[PDB]
DNA sequence: CCAGCGGCAGC
DNA sequence: GCTGCGCGCTGG
């Protein structure tokens, strides 16, 4: 299952071939604009590439990295711990994960697995990628 | 110069 | 079903 490519250019559809990285950038763009947060996140996941790394962060660093989107404390400590649970809790869906809600699952079962037209999004972009999705299908 | 704004956990 | 977390951005 690969997900097409939009006119909305939402950053899952570069990053769903990696459900974690993915899913640590849902949590970047948590009340942050992509603006701001995207840039940040090549930041962190250079200094943090995949789970097994992040899992053994020292949750100020990644404090330090987070400083200039806000929620720079919470979210370091939410990241560290989701990438923990990530890889110890046999998980079927992410939301089942600390720090991924529904916006986070609505983004990996419309990207990671072929579940778009089961989900029904409430986020703003979620919605504008997921309608067109349905509009042009066949 | 100023204040409104861009998910999730926990209780 | 309510609150805390939080910065730089942006428009006026």
């Amino acid at each position: 299952w690969t997900p097409p490519r939009s006119p909305f250019n939402l950053v899952q559809e570069t990053l769903f071939h990696d459900p974690w990285k993915l899913l640590i950038a849902t949590i970047f763009l948590n009340r942050t604009s992509g603006k701001m947060a995207i840039p940040v996140l090549w930041k962190f996941l250079e200094k943090y590439p995949s789970a097994e790394v992040a899992r053994t962060a020292d949750w100020r660093d990644v404090s330090e990295l987070l400083k200039p989107l806000g929620l720079y404390d919470l979210r370091a400590k939410t990241i560290v711990k989701f990438s923990d649970e990530y890889l110890t809790k046999q998980w079927k869906y992410p939301i089942e994960l600390h720090g991924i809600g529904k916006y986070g699952n609505d983004s990996y079962r419309i990207f990671c697995v072929n579940e778009w037209k089961q989900v029904h999004p409430e986020d703003h972009k979620l919605n504008k990628y997921h309608d067109w999705l349905w509009e042009n299908h066949e």
